[PDB]
């Protein structure tokens, strides 16, 4: 049961995207008039709405993507705008298209990507979590944002080892906390205008905060934009060590909160760029050589579907559908290897 005003927002905002001739996001593109009417009248569990999904792509034009999950749900009720916006973004993942089981793989395959530290400055590997039985940011309650805080802190609390360290609430944090942060380049903000418009800084900053462990090699941001996202990172370039602290960290937080999964699309999460393994593994390297060339680099960026982004790169995995958080490492792994490889035996 969607109400008339809902409806009335609807139906602007499909007009709005429609007279906007400017206009390239992928909600733009899929949003055509039959899918904006199978899907305008539903409605999930938890109360989410299509408004729910598209109202930051279409309150932002410029929007490249421009639709937003409001809870898990959302994902497979609103599939007719879902699916087309899923396999654009994700190159080929089609409706039909499954995503793999969670399989982290056999971390001892995993290696020091450059073991002199002559090339890779710093690795990170991130991941994102939904926890099961929320809605996500778009529609979460105050009362949400508190109790979730309250389960994961006390989480937090637990850790041991190499994960014991401290959560910082972003509600009462005091500006030598956060000095502290921004230096060690852990804090997060209020969100931007795509961010605002999809309904995800409400209540701010009720429910935010962070977590790092006392070696500062392990950082969780709650309800930046994600429930968690889960950060894994050090100097130097031990991928190994780095993933296997991940998936320690990962597991330690589901054996108290599970997390959403869905059988097709993998780990929800709430903006859909961030399906399926949801990893994003990275180096920061320099390729100087390669940086006088470009032509061989990219050749090898393209090969192992890497993401290029002076002489200092970040480079990591484009792929998060369609295929394992092992492969995804891996993936990233055999890219950086073969292109400090390349590296080596430039002129
Ligand atoms: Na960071």
């Amino acid at each position: 049961m969607v109400d008339q005003a809902t409806l009335d927002k609807l139906e602007a905002g499909f007009k709005k995207l429609q007279d906007a001739t400017d206009c390239k996001s992928l909600l733009k593109k899929y949003l055509n008039r039959e899918v904006f009417d199978q899907c305008k009248s539903l409605k999930t569990a938890l109360g989410a709405t299509l408004l729910d999904c598209i109202q930051s792509g279409v309150e932002n034009l410029d929007s490249g993507v421009g639709i937003y999950a409001p809870d898990a749900e959302a994902y497979t009720l609103f599939a007719p705008i879902f699916n087309p916006i899923i396999e654009d973004y994700h190159e080929g993942f089609k409706p039909t298209d499954k995503h793999p089981p969670t399989d982290f793989g056999d971390i001892n395959t995993i290696v020091n990507v450059d073991p002199s530290g002559k090339y890779v400055v710093s690795t990170h590997v991130r991941c994102g979590r939904s926890l099961k039985g929320y809605p996500f940011n778009p529609c979460l309650t105050e009362a949400n944002y508190k109790e979730m805080e309250d389960k994961v802190s006390a989480i937090f609390g637990t850790f041991e080892g190499e994960l014991k360290g401290k959560y910082y609430p972003l509600t009462g944090m005091d500006k030598a906390t956060q000095q502290q942060l921004i230096d060690d380049h852990f804090l997060f903000k209020e969100g931007d205008r795509f961010l605002q418009a999809a309904n995800a800084c409400r209540y701010w900053p009720t429910g935010r905060g962070i977590y790092h462990n006392d070696a500062k090699t392990f950082l969780v941001w709650v309800n930046e934009e994600d429930h968690l996202r889960i950060i894994s990172m050090q100097k130097g370039g031990d991928l190994k060590t780095i993933f296997q602290r991940l998936v320690n960290a990962v597991n330690t937080i589901e054996s108290k909160l599970p997390f959403s999964r869905d059988d097709r699309l993998g780990f929800l999460t709430f903006c859909p760029t961030n399906l399926g393994t949801t990893i994003r593994a990275s180096v920061h390297i320099a390729l100087p050589k390669l940086a006088k060339d470009k032509k061989q680099l990219e050749a090898i960026a393209a090969k192992f579907n890497l993401q290029v982004r002076g002489g200092v790169y970040d480079i990591s995995n484009k792929r998060r559908m369609g295929l394992t958080e092992y492969q995804a490492v891996k993936e990233m792994q055999d890219g950086i290897l073969e292109m400090i490889k390349m590296e080596e035996a430039a002129p």
